[PDB]
């Protein structure tokens, strides 16, 4: 169908070894695969969205639950890795969107759906941190959106294993993605 | 603040022995908890909403061909199970009482719960029902993101996979900011 890549939250805080809220080795060992994917989505033509938590705000629900992760201007938002380079290359691109979200779900208060059906997109697939979070809620809204979905899961990761296996799980008997090797 | 139960899928199907898509004992094994709490509510006068699933002729819900059916209309799969369906029965003309069909796992998707929590200036959000990790899930993750309080019913939920449900009460509590209350 027509497809689009959805890149979520692969940041430095999510992902290096000081990442203020870091996921560890499970986040880094998925480097290479999901900064391949990403360059194959951009090259093929692809619309991909870099959907990556912005923060600056004691009205923010996740300020009682964490602590100061990804704000605006600091290195922990960067891309991660060789991903941030990947970016800087294509930033220009007309199938090339970054996109501050402020809420687990890329859907969620951003114009994601909305650009989404301008580009006729049926078909979102899915990559980065966490699986049973980010990853997760984006699967929920994509359902109830009608999107059809594939997890690519060798390109998410979590801390959790138990949360990433339980998440696949999910998203192949619940959701009815495809869950991509 | 004003405080809504949204009391989900605790049918027949989703709790008996011989349920269509039963998550077993684990199911059944909450039925005094939740109706003491639904009754609770019920008679304390705040908003309780008994979110059902109801399908499975349509080749275009997601769910067909993927699912056996399950809480049918009409059949007694769809009935609440136990002692939860006389207290529905007893108290269902109340003003606070409201029976609402969904279609899809999260009670708000393609519902008007969110309308009805609105007009209510509903705040807080308790769920209870079956499963842990899939309807009551996801209407978690929906009504996170519509800015409600959630206040989670522990003994009061259940999943027919003991590792989701243990797993979606420390989602619950560590990601969404609910309250997993015991
Ligand atoms: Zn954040
Ligand atoms: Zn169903």
């Amino acid at each position: 169908m027509k497809k689009a890549l959805i890149c979520i939250d692969y940041t430095n805080d999510f992902a290096a070894e000081n990442g203020a809220l870091t996921c560890g080795e499970p986040a880094r060992q998925i480097e290479d695969t999901i900064v391949s994917l990403t360059q194959a989505f951009i090259e093929n033509g692809d619309y991909v969205v870099f959907a990556v938590d912005s923060h600056d705000d004691d009205f923010h629900p996740e300020t009682r639950l964490f602590p100061p992760h990804n704000i605006n201007g600091t290195e922990g938002k960067e891309l991660y890795g060789r991903l941030s380079p990947l970016y800087e290359k294509h930033k220009h691109a007309k199938n090339v969107n970054y996109m501050e979200k402020t809420r687990y779900s890329a859907f969620a208060g951003t114009d994601l759906e909305l650009k989404l059906r301008e580009r006729q997109i049926t078909e979102l697939h899915l990559a980065g941190l966490c699986t049973d979070i980010c990853v997760l809620h984006t699967a929920v809204d994509a359902y109830n959106k009608g999107f059809q979905i594939v997890i690519h899961q060798n390109a998410v990761a979590s801390f959790n294993p138990e949360g990433h296996e339980w998440a696949l799980s999910h998203f192949k008997n619940s959701i009815g993605a495809q869950v991509a090797e």
